[PDB]
């Protein structure tokens, strides 16, 4: 079951002897066997080298170029490329998927794509391979955008083609050029709407695992595209969102800040404008509350994401829904005759205000900031209370069974006694009851030198981390948000407009193989040069 | 078994130093284990130098001060020395004592004390941080 | 007269490049396989497994080369730097993620029990004086 399926071919092909592999061609054996052994399965058991299932994807992803050619050029019976295996990858989609992200590597599969590709084209004008879809329905391009597979991604979206009969196959062109200044066009179609996926959806919205999700926003033409989406249309809709949120909370706060204090809700209204004014502020708040409930259970409902990401993934829209959570309850407390909606309601207020730091996004230097925050809180807290908690609760514990009796004598009270330490606040005589006072001040002085020690690890420890490597991960994290941003805003629509769109349509050139001519969406971009003439 | 009560005494130091003991077992897990080893690190390679001139300083300054005043609760040295020591914690008073002569002498005492020692913990804190060069 | 062979010599004192050498020392000559301790089991288009010999590593009965290493005393030049070596590492790993890890956890389990135990009973001691009670 391990080396099953194997073929002569295979052993031919792989041992890169060309005279021996046209000897055994001349008998005229099978061209199209495919092996199903579990050698050549994806992640079943580390060994293993998975390469297309095919001869000609065999020889196509290890260095033979002559040996392909003479495949695929054969009077006695050429080997189709259309070809699919079990899995339905073709030789294109192994190609990509035995990238891994090496010059060398990259180098490699770029020239021997472009080889195949213009191969092809040659012998077979008529037909196109890159729209053929696997099972999962991903092309080339998809499947490159995926995994991150950062240099075959970059080859694929500028590629340039300066021959004859193969210019239609490029899509970086070149408009006009005059002195030190020409204009370039890239290709639009398939990367911001393909009707199943394009790669900025699937760049977006991919898990956290996922190796290069951060820097594959800075090939060239996404960034520029990403930033004219905006400038466009996203700052208006951004920022009318945050006044309507600023006006929101305030009217909650001014609700909240004047609750009657009579006893044993609910509160009859009386006749004079506060009362009516109230009514209307706590209507709008439970309103507003109801809103957040169910658009936070639509996006759950939608994305349907894994556990490990529900942190890392999704910082927000669970604050949000947790917020809205506390305003429900409440209500549900507040109309069965209850006293702690007050509690319910105060929780939601501070989370409510706190939760404002999510607008910060469109502004550079402030989004910087606000990643930086949530990095600390996320990668520090644990790792730095945990040792804090233990020596509070260990040396907590011996005070108090030291002391006698008294105001001190129970766990909770010696707790914030010695925590008052930490914010500037220590006694060092706060009780006088018990016997030893040696022993007293000497388990007061280490705690105090250990907590000490303790804090000044922790900010040198904290800042060992940047060695300047902290910023440039932070912008990186930022745009990838504001990305987002961006993507769920056109999605969806504002109002019932429609306005938006990529770029301008415009003919580049000219014409097919076929005599009909064609339109490509193209993006222009201006660029002037100096040296390398 | 003796009949005494300074076993109380002995549980507690037992009882402390049992819970702190438990820093043994943060190995096996990677990130706290580095952070433990930076922490025994510094335990084992800056207190030695850095408590001697701080004990020196508190000593000598307590010492004088003591010496000024004439008479009353604070005529001891344990009280000068932890009235003293409650400036590097946030409490200091400036003003904890009346019963001397020439007051000058002592604001100024109590003024050299907090500057010195406000310099010293600066020192220390850039000292710490310079060997780390990643 | 100390016991100790070439390779034991070498771990001893700290020689990083002639325990390197000695670990992973290949020959590819005929007649002198047999002197290797690396070898190469197969090998197929870009992957090839290899194999490495683990006589006298961690267990020679008398003294093996991690003992030597683990238990050395703290003027040794470079302890800390030696387990870098391509074998060391792959092995300890091997053998915590088998067993040393639930061993570990049960150990840290019973160690919090009793501390809490401890603990408890401490905290509800009498006080009429004079034990005892
Ligand atoms: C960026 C990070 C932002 C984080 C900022 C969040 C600030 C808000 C912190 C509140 C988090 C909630 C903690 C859990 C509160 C439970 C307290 C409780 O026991 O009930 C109080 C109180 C009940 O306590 P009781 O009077 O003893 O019964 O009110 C409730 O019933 C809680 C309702 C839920
Ligand atoms: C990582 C570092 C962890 C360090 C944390 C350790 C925290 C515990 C610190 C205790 C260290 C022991 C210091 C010496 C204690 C002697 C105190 C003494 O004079 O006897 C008290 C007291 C006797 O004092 P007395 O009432 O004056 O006679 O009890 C004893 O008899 C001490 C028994 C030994
Ligand atoms: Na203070």
């Amino acid at each position: 079951s391990y080396y099953k399926g194997q073929t002569a071919l295979h052993i031919a092909i792989e041992r890169r002897n060309m005279t021996l592999v046209t000897l055994l061609v001349e008998n005229g054996a099978d061209v199209q066997a495919a092996a199903n052994g579990d050698f050549f399965k994806k992640t079943k058991g580390r060994p293993g080298f998975y390469f297309g299932e095919l001869p000609l994807s065999l020889a196509a992803c290890t260095n033979q170029l002559a040996i392909v050619k003479f495949l695929l050029q054969n009077s006695w019976q050429p080997a189709d490329i259309s070809a699919r295996d079990s899995v339905g990858n073709t030789v294109l989609h192994a190609l990509v998927e035995v990238a891994d992200n090496t010059v060398d590597n990259t180098k490699f599969v770029t020239s021997m794509y472009n080889e195949i590709l213009i191969l092809g084209a040659k012998l077979h004008p008529t037909l196109k391979l890159e729209e053929i879809t696997n099972r999962k329905g991903l092309t080339p391009l998809a499947l490159a955008a995926s995994s991150g597979k950062i240099g075959v991604l970059a080859y694929i979206l500028q590629r340039e083609i300066h021959e004859p009969e193969c210019r239609h196959l490029s899509r970086k062109f070149t408009e006009w050029a005059y002195g030190p200044v020409h204009s370039s066009l890239y290709d639009l179609s398939c990367i911001d709407t393909c009707e199943k996926n394009s790669v900025l959806e699937v760049i977006a919205y991919s898990s956290s695992e996922t190796p290069n999700r951060h820097d594959m926003l800075l090939v060239e033409p996404l960034n520029r595209l990403l930033q004219d989406k905006w400038d466009r249309f996203v700052k208006r809709i951004f920022y009318f969102n945050f006044f309507v949120y600023c006006l929101y909370m305030i009217i909650f706060t001014a609700a909240a800040y004047y609750r009657p204090v009579e006893g044993l809700p609910p509160y009859k209204l009386k006749n004079t404008v506060g009362d009516y004014f109230r009514v209307t502020g706590e209507i709008l708040s439970v309103s507003g509350g109801v809103y957040f409930f169910f658009r936070g259970i639509q996006y759950f409902l939608q994305r349907r994401p894994s556990l490990k990401s529900l942190f890392v993934d999704s910082y927000s829209e669970i604050l949000f829904f947790v917020q809205s959570l506390f305003m429900l309850v409440s209500v549900v407390l507040y109309f069965s005759q209850r006293k702690e909606y007050v509690a319910s309601m105060v929780f939601s207020l501070a989370m409510g205000w706190t939760n404002m730091l999510y607008y910060t996004r469109g502004f550079q230097q402030m989004g910087i900031y606000a990643v930086m925050i949530e990095k600390m809180i996320l990668r520090d807290l644990c790792r730095f209370m945990f040792v804090y908690l233990v020596f509070l609760f260990g040396f907590s514990t011996a005070v108090v069974t030291l002391i006698e009796d008294g105001k001190y004598n129970s766990l909770y009270s010696t707790c914030l006694e010695l925590f008052k330490f930490t914010i500037g606040m220590g006694d060092l005589e706060f009780t006088e009851n018990y016997d030893f006072k040696a022993v007293f001040i000497i388990l007061l002085l280490a705690y105090v030198i250990l907590t000490y020690i303790l804090l000044l690890n922790m900010l040198i420890a904290l800042m060992g981390e940047t060695v300047n490597k902290i910023a440039q991960e932070s912008k990186n994290i930022w745009k990838l948000q504001r990305a987002i941003t961006i993507l769920d805003t056109e999605k969806s629509f504002l109002k019932c407009m429609r306005k938006a769109f990529r770029s301008g349509k415009l003919l580049q050139v000219g014409f097919t193989p076929d005599g009909k001519d064609d339109y490509r969406w193209c993006f222009r971009v201006d660029e002037v040069n100096w040296t390398t003439w």
